[PDB]
């Protein structure tokens, strides 16, 4: 039993604050601790095998806990497993039954031109595998395409994920812009998916769409995680 | 500005300890009073004009706080309010923006038969207007048409409600089957709509799909108030 969870590979000075974006950390750590718990084995990989953190999600309101603890612990079966971050080429989709696309703003640069992951995703669930993403993670969506009807995978399909009211809120939606990209709602929209949104941009909220998972935050990584295990049952 | 928040008229002995069921309690008080804090006004109507409680949702683990306290309480609001409940015949669909379906499992005695209110809330919805339904609540949709497509109002659309696993764990499925029930899972097959599921059957989850609104259980009746509201403008 393996899944696959995919991380952003771009980690460059992001916020008004001189933050640099990247992979949010418990969009990481809550799906794999999720996955490692049910008993599947986990595979990072990147885009270009490597990633840096979102900085933002490095403060103290986001990772806390038993997280922070299994963060800083370089011996942690998390830290150990990410050492073994794969790049496309060193993966074999076959070996997969969950595509797990974590987040970050930083999915919103790579993931929509991420094809040789779009091809692993396709061939995952085309051999009946659950295809999840939390977040930002609907972005690899944007030209992901079904092999076996040629249609975009999300085409008539119902999900949900980070809102554009969310960007606002935290105030980059002049950045989003500013470097010409596109939102999980406008993606949605661009291929003909149903854009389901929470009641609240933060709360934790999931959608179950048959073999399709997917999230709308940090908040919703375990939800999203714990539907993507479910799910293969459909 | 007004809202119509029908009520099952249903108030037979249903469980298993010869308890009856009819309303549950918070599913029409919670709605009710997010309605009226918004600055809605509300009419209470049901098939007969008369509706009793179901005898589960009056423990302590579902009524209590100011719940309770608003429920014993003869001169709230609310209990006012539900004292002038008035039938369909009585009810000018256009004097409506919403229509909200409490329930409680009397509903799949009487939702499914009741024309005349399917008829009110095709016409608000006709002009407009929003449609939400909690819990057992969806079973009004079973024959509910599109004023202005002809098709099954819920058909294509995308929905959720009190989930068939949950009618096990309540011990209740035999009953159903035995009295001849429809569950909403059913009716959403029925009419060719799609049902989302939550992670947990007693999970408050919802979702809004254009001016249709759905809950799955009473947990889920305030943020289905709230998603029919912010609807309006959908």
């Amino acid at each position: 039993k393996k899944v696959l969870l995919a991380l952003t590979s771009y980690n460059d000075v992001f916020y008004s604050d001189g933050a640099k974006t990247g992979v949010f950390v418990v969009e990481a750590l809550h799906p794999f601790n999720t996955f490692r718990k049910e008993g599947f084995e986990v595979d990072f990989v990147s885009e270009t095998g490597k990633f840096g953190w979102d900085e933002h999600s490095l403060a103290k309101d986001f990772l806390n806990g038993q997280d922070e603890t299994d963060f800083k612990n370089k011996d942690s079966d998390f830290n150990k497993t990410l050492a073994k971050i794969k790049t496309p080429k060193e993966v074999n989709a076959d070996d997969y039954q969950i595509f797990f696309a974590s987040a970050g703003h930083g999915t919103l640069f790579d993931y929509p031109k991420a094809k040789d992951l779009q091809d692993i995703a396709s061939e995952i669930y085309a051999n009946g595998g659950v295809v999840a993403a939390v977040c930002h993670g609907p972005a690899i969506f944007d030209g992901l395409t079904d092999k076996k009807t040629g249609r975009p995978l999300i085409e008539g399909k119902s999900i949900t994920g980070f809102t554009d009211v969310g960007e606002t809120i935290l105030g980059v939606d002049s950045i989003l812009k500013a470097k010409n990209l596109a939102t999980v709602e406008d993606v949605a929209k661009k291929y003909g998916a149903k854009y389901l949104a929470p009641v609240g941009p933060w709360d934790d909220y999931s959608i179950t769409d048959g073999r399709l998972v997917t999230g709308v935050n940090p908040a919703s990584a375990h939800s999203t995680a714990v539907r993507s295990i479910d799910a293969l049952k459909n």
